[PDB]
């Protein structure tokens, strides 16, 4: 009854945060039924002071140069760690829930962060993966696409790194690895190949 | 003879060496004597041969804590700080992006954890208040209560204070503002709601 406007409420709240403010969703925080609405938050006093902020600030985009300052504080306030909106900054099962929400939502936040997809852990991991359940194609588009294209260059700078010197020759034996593994693909994807035209 | 399995096995070793810290359990299991053979065979393969020994010289010579403890500062002061070798192919680079997708589904499924500083992303403000947006309209009263108090009400306000702090305009604190008069009225109104049920 009261349910989905508190959602509406905590959808906006939700977005505010959720990335900085561009041109569209100006014009949607700032259109006729978006004043109302922004009127009717304002009407509660313990509200008044934060909404009248808000609504004047968003009111007051009128060029780029406007738009682009108020993402510069976004960013400089929340994409350096600075005030990094987390949680765990500042302060358990119900957090397992959320992560099933994430993944469901396909609600993703703006952020500088690395996609964790791209840590090389997640990679082989990933490859492990594929040996026993995808085509040889799959497997060595993989490793020439996503695995060796940036391998060496992961290396060099980790031989100016590491001292000791495990870490970088962890990284050269997978390099040579999967070289090895790319060889043995290779011919096997061309066999397919030779045959899937013929 | 099929050696797809064998070759998993091997991506997955190479995996959890940059996915964590050894640790001693770990170091064990690396230096068994199954692993030693595992070692000395894949050593002969002469591409290799130099890596393996620096890998199993280094392995089997941590003898006491201080050594491990070496070790696990090297891989923190390497992946995990940020300026000198974060693993991440972005960071060091077509059909590239679009192979992104199914990893994602990989991760999720596979709940592999990856040691990391890096806040949860399900920890981020906005990311709760979707949440939070979620329950409004599907669960009962007490799990958004209980959300409430438990994940935003307690430490909205230590975010709000830091926020004021670095928000010269203050737009951004005039939003988290009005998110913590939210989250309070809220539970003012939930708490009674709440409480009747149990008559």
């Amino acid at each position: 009854d009261i349910n989905p406007a508190r959602a509406l409420v905590y959808q906006l709240l939700s977005s505010l945060f959720a990335r900085e403010v561009d041109e569209q969703r100006l014009k949607e925080l700032t259109s006729e039924a978006a004043q109302q609405f922004w009127e009717q938050l304002s009407l509660e006093a313990n509200f008044t002071q934060s909404v009248d902020k808000i609504r004047s600030t968003l009111n007051g985009i009128k060029d780029d140069e406007a738009l682009l300052e108020l993402a510069a504080d976004y960013c400089g306030l929340f994409l350096v760690g600075s005030a990094s909106p987390y949680a765990s900054l500042y302060l358990g099962e119900q957090h397992q829930q959320m992560s099933e929400f994430l993944h469901q939502s396909k609600l993703q936040v703006q952020s500088h962060f690395p996609e964790p997809a791209d840590h090389l852990a997640v990679m082989l991991a990933y490859m492990a993966h594929l040996c026993c359940h995808s085509e040889n194609s799959v497997q060595l588009s993989f490793l020439q696409t996503c695995v060796n294209s940036w391998l060496a260059k992961f290396i060099n700078h980790l031989t100016q790194c590491n001292k000791n010197g495990f870490y970088s020759a962890v990284a050269t034996l997978t390099l040579a690895w999967v070289k090895q593994d790319i060889a043995q693909l290779e011919p096997a994807v061309a066999i397919i190949s030779l045959e899937h035209h013929h």
